[PDB]
């Protein structure tokens, strides 16, 4: 009658493997931990890596109370939906209209439709951490019954650049200026080589407005076959523009909803210099769930559940749990440039 | 014996799956509701979406008499045709000549011919809503015994662009001007990236007249195999021209007829910037039909009926009922440019 | 004894399924009527097409005495040959000479040779109607004891174009001029999109002579595998040149024999813009025939017969009867250009 | 004893399948006549077929006395070879001494080589008529006791062009002149389309010399299976390099000998614009052999014979009889111009 955590994990395989842009490109390692806290010493490498977690008071990061730690408990994300068979279901190919009126068949379809919405809600929380770690080397962590704190990965000052004092590309003459030298100087602050630049819509329009960029950029398709197939199913909000020399140009127009407001993952005039082989870690803390522990599921990135509430009245619901801790092993691998 | 709703839904699957261009590309999600009202709050992914429905008096939209809502009862389309045995059947290949004389074999094909003409009549209504929603973020909804109203889903003023005052492509130099800058500038108003542009015939003739487009457009077959597969059976009115950079170029020449007057879906000199992964919703209100309810068919996008009329038992008719409400989850995913 | 109509229909099925070019590509629907008269209102989707029939006197069309009609009785084509065992038989592969001495074997073989030639005579009449319907939107109908009339399908004047006043491709610079812009301008007159162009030999050589065409035309085999399959067995008079972007280029050098004189289907310097998904109808009036009525064959496109002339000194013959009426549902789907 | 007609046919099973190229490509219809005269009226599809026969004396054609005829007696050829002598054998590898002891095997091998040589010699007479039919539209045939005459099939003069002035490919500048426009202009004189051109080592080397030919040719095998099947049957080989757009480029290495001269099939290559679906007829006047009429062989393309005469031991011989008359239904389907 109730889907077990193992049954839901096997059904959500396709939706879980679908990763947003920044997670898919720069976070290619996953480390579920059997303990509630995440111990960075147990990850291969990263012997001296620490996380300076600072508590947030009054919406302002209070760094004086913060301290460096290699052990941390991530906040718990618990998207849940009540199971109502009378709710609308997305029509699937070759569905039987008479089955779609069976309340038992609609309950089966509602649970998996809820598993889709709950999965991408957790994937949004992971991508918010993913893009903020690349943009700033730090992000704000929230969670259920969790006081929001800032997780800092220790990015150098030189890796966060803002164009000012005449270096604004908007004030440069688009006809005769070549942004190559500026990008070369930005890329030197990166720990490794830079072979990809992720723009926002506005920053890309400014970047491509230069005549030297139009003449140099290879817009033809197949310029980077490895990257084009990695971003193929992300065409809704990701655009591969081409190769700018040995650097691949990508535009990220993704959005996330937070407190009922649509926000952009990338602020206006954003230019992120990075490496496709950068090391990002998807570490997950263990969520002690009685149903999961009884099924032998100790460490997992997702804890799907299909159960009823104990209180009266008994209402069936679905839920997926996760304790994500998206981290960059080397935050200086990226050079985040705020264009102006 | 009269054909039931479940049987006709089974035979119409081949014709019903044939979707017109805009419905097929941008409206890839169907949501039939179990109630007469369509509730936007139970559609996955929508966070407090509302429409503005204004009454239309004498062909004029009166927005002062309109109001916002998240629930709406769509107008019912009911294409009905009397089963006329005098209709000449299309001779099928390898068709047995003894079957041609059987009146039961003929009435089956005559009903299927009615089901075909009735399905494309509803598909024209849905495609009209779909095309007008992509062009203006709103459309006029009709229906059987239904006063016309304007269903507005809200498009920003910046996503509707008209070339004038020196920016019209017809007055540009076809040998030196590069429309690439205009497309990139127009694409900034989209919520996500742009990977497809749908032209009308005249807008395509103007766009490809530029020599910079002839040198850049990749017209080779297989340049965008996924899009070519989707528009393959639409060769009568849809033409895939190729890849213009990272953006595919499609020409839509579909047209409907009213009182013998041929009318195109897309106006003259129309350029629609959009995304192949854009989220359009095919919502349907439940049509409470006694025959459908008895067969356990509650929610459906089509309600085919084969019944006899009440005035004269000698008259037998067929009918397909539907309550379409084509909506765009984000009308700003598209940028409708009126070329000049 | 005498071969029945059903036996003759089964033997001639392969020869009947073999269609000339314009019938095979543009007239993919057949509608045999059980009544001697063809009723346009009984055909699905012919609300927007009207027939204007004018009489012909001294080979000159008189439109002033012509009028519209929704009902039509086509002329009767009745190719007949007498069966004489003196005819020389085509030596088939693996044929047995012991059968050649059998009088019944030679009788069957000669009847089949007559059925082949008689089918070609009717297929020529249909292709004549098909070619002229595509070229002009009208054709001249003949028949036994049938006064010739012009069947006009009401093509717009904009869809018949003649190059004149500097527009002639022959007066253009073959080294620098691009005929693409002219073709795109011509295609704007079509109801839908244009994905096929049918040239005559002379008009193709003029279109081939431009250097911009030699660089743009993809002549590789397999460029349009579905169209190459359709014209594979027509290699005598049909040549597939390749894909001109998204438009297939076909050359038609077919000839029809009228009054013992071979005549080309297409006039010199002919360029026909069209669509492979265009709706062409092969309507056939009923022919009351005793041998066809014996098998319950009321409506048919062919009426084969093997009978002996009663009242005359022992004359055995064969005959196939037909009342063809080829129609274009929308003659504006084609743009017929008379090059110069 | 003497070998049955079926016994030599089982030996000439695969040997009669092999056929010279021009007969294999353009003469797929065999019409063996039961009368000594051939009657072109008794062949289906021939629209008033006539042959202009002219008597030839002292090596010159007198067309003043000739007249168009529909009937014609083909000259009969009967190559014969004596059987069962002690003549020096033919060298064939992988032959053991076990077959040197049986005198019947050597006699058996003598019949096969004679049947092959006689079947070849008649096949050469037909190819002389065939090659000359598509090259000149007229030919002179020989006979056992026949009076030589010219057989003119009415080839149009326009299909027999002669290069003069600047049309010579040697006078034209190499790599500055495209042979396409010549081949397309010469093809306008053909009745249908041209999908094959025949070459030879001398003229194909001139055609492959142009740089523009190298890129447009498809050297990969599998382009035309029927064409590659003909190149494989010949051990000494007769090859074609591949497709040339829609036209096939074939090279013929076969040669013949007429009387005492070793005149070639065609000088250099000229231009052989042909169609693989062109209609050519293999018309055979019947040869009256008493043993053939006794076996029921009234009309046949080949009259094979294995009989014995007189002597002690009696003289044995083999003979294949045929009265071939190779004709082109439409000689204007080919264009032959003198090329240098």
């Amino acid at each position: 009658s109730m889907y077990t955590t193992a049954q839901l994990l096997a059904a959500n395989e396709q939706k879980f493997k679908f990763d947003p842009l920044f997670l898919r490109l720069f976070f290619r390692e996953s480390y579920p931990f059997t303990t509630e806290k995440v111990y960075l010493s147990q990850i291969p490498g990263l012997v001296n890596m620490a996380l300076y977690v600072s508590p947030i008071v009054s919406g302002e990061v209070i760094r004086s109370r913060g301290g460096s730690t290699s052990e941390f408990t991530p906040g718990y994300v618990k998207p849940k939906h009540e199971v109502n068979p009378q709710m609308t279901l997305r029509r699937l190919p070759d569905e039987d209209p008479q089955n779609l009126a069976d309340p038992a068949y609609r309950r089966r379809r509602i649970i998996m439709q809820n598993m889709r919405d709950e999965e991408l809600a957790i994937a949004q929380v992971e991508e918010m951490q993913a893009v903020s770690a690349v943009l700033k080397g730090k992000y704000t962590m929230t969670g259920e019954a969790f006081d929001p704190v800032e997780v800092d990965m220790g990015r150098s000052e030189e890796n966060n650049i803002t164009q000012s004092g005449g270096t604004e590309w908007s004030k440069r003459d688009k006809s005769t200026y070549d942004p190559t030298d500026d990008i070369e100087a930005y890329a030197l602050n990166a720990s490794g080589v830079v072979n990809i630049i992720v723009f926002d819509p506005k920053g890309w329009a400014l970047f491509r407005s230069f005549k030297a960029v139009k003449e140099k950029l290879d817009t033809r398709r197949g310029s980077n076959s490895e990257l084009e197939t990695a971003v193929k199913d992300l065409g809704k909000a990701v655009s591969y523009k081409g190769m700018y020399g040995d650097v691949a140009i990508v535009v990220y127009s993704g959005q996330y909803v937070e407190n009922g407001v649509k926000k952009n993952f990338l602020p206006d005039n954003t230019m992120v210099l990075g490496n496709t082989q950068a090391r990002g870690l998807r570490t997950y803390g263990c969520i002690q769930d009685a149903d999961a522990q009884r099924e032998g599921i100790n460490a997992s990135a997702r804890y799907p559940k299909n159960a009823v509430t104990t209180g009266d009245p008994a209402r069936e619901f679905t839920m997926i749990q996760s304790a994500p801790l998206m981290l960059l092993a080397d935050p200086d691998e990226f050079v985040s440039v705020q264009l102006a």
